[PDB]
């Protein structure tokens, strides 16, 4: 029997808050990729939990990245102003969704979907329901290792 592994995509930008991004950046941390749309409520309800745990482990191996579909940009970057939302975000291209699309049947098809990278780089899980403060919290702590 065999572990196969399912390496994470390369993707980069620049961020609605005009900052550059790169995967490269993420090499050996864990991270959850976002998809969300600030007028979605389920996306209203877990972005400030989100940026909750992003401070808890910020310098602990560990980052959220978002990117922000069926969106406009004063939009997300007002989002972003009154949530204090503290780790990149992108306004999504074809690219970006193209990504990963792969790792879920049928593509991204709701919002929010987000994916876990583990810091081995691995894409281990896709969240496609609600996730509390808590259970965020106890999916980086495995994530990391």
């Amino acid at each position: 029997a065999d572990a196969r592994p399912t390496p994470a995509p390369s993707f980069s930008g620049v961020t609605v808050d005009g900052k550059p991004f790169s995967s490269a950046s993420l090499k050996g941390k864990a991270y959850i990729v976002n998809f969300f749309a600030t007028w979605c409520p389920p996306c209203r309800s877990e972005i400030p939990d989100m940026v909750q745990v992003q401070k808890t482990w910020a310098s602990r191996g560990f980052t959220f990245v978002g990117i922000a579909v069926n969106e406009q940009l004063p939009n997300v970057k007002n989002y972003m102003k009154t949530q204090g939302i503290i780790y990149p975000v992108m306004m999504a291209t074809p690219e970006l969704i193209r990504a990963f699309n792969g790792y879920i049947d049928g593509g991204i098809t709701g919002i929010p979907t987000s994916f876990v990278i583990d810091a081995s780089g691995n894409v281990s899980g896709v969240i496609v329901g609600p996730r509390s403060k808590a259970d965020f919290d106890r999916i980086v702590k495995m994530a990391l290792g």
